[PDB]
């Protein structure tokens, strides 16, 4: 719940920024300078990922239809089945650049009830498969290590 409350701060606020372009800026709750260091290295890394994988991406997209709120719900099955299965490594944040872009389309399709939702399933198909593996990379610290660029 320490990791989950943190995750789930910096995947809604990255995927909420994205949707609305607008960057929400009010408190560091869940290890502050490592959650705002997290977000930072994620709207870097996050915007990278989309940029390129774009035209998978917009494939990926267009197959899964999403039209509505039931349709979210029904991203979590394929969502868990994924995501887990094989290796796990930082590369596989892929899973965060392609919810942002999913949050994006909702957005414009009038669906931005969905994006909290999304950022829910999301952070609870990552924390819940990944919590021992996370715990031990030193959670967002080690996102954050294993992307600092300069
Ligand atoms: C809302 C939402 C966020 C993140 C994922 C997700 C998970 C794991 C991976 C992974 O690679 O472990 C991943 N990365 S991905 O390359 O973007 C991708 C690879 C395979 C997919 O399956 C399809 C399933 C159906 C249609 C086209 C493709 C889709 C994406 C992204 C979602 C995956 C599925 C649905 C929603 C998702």
């Amino acid at each position: 719940m320490d990791l989950y409350r943190q995750s789930l701060e910096i995947i809604s606020r990255y995927l909420r920024e994205q949707a609305t372009g607008a960057k929400d800026t009010k408190p560091m709750g869940r290890s502050g300078a490592t959650s705002r260091k997290a977000l930072e290295t994620l709207r870097r890394v996050g915007d990278g990922v989309q940029r390129n994988h774009e035209t998978a991406f917009q494939g990926m997209l267009r197959k899964l239809d999403i039209k509505n709120e039931d349709d979210v719900k029904s991203l979590s099955r394929v969502m868990i089945h994924v995501f887990s299965d094989g290796v796990t490594n930082w590369g596989r944040v892929t899973l965060i650049s392609f919810g942002a872009f999913v949050a994006k389309h909702l957005k414009t399709i009038n669906q931005e009830s969905c994006i909290e939702p999304l950022a829910e399933s999301i952070t609870d198909v990552l924390v819940r498969t990944k919590r021992d593996w996370l715990v031990k990379q030193r959670g967002w610290d080690g996102f954050v290590e294993f992307f600092h660029v300069e």
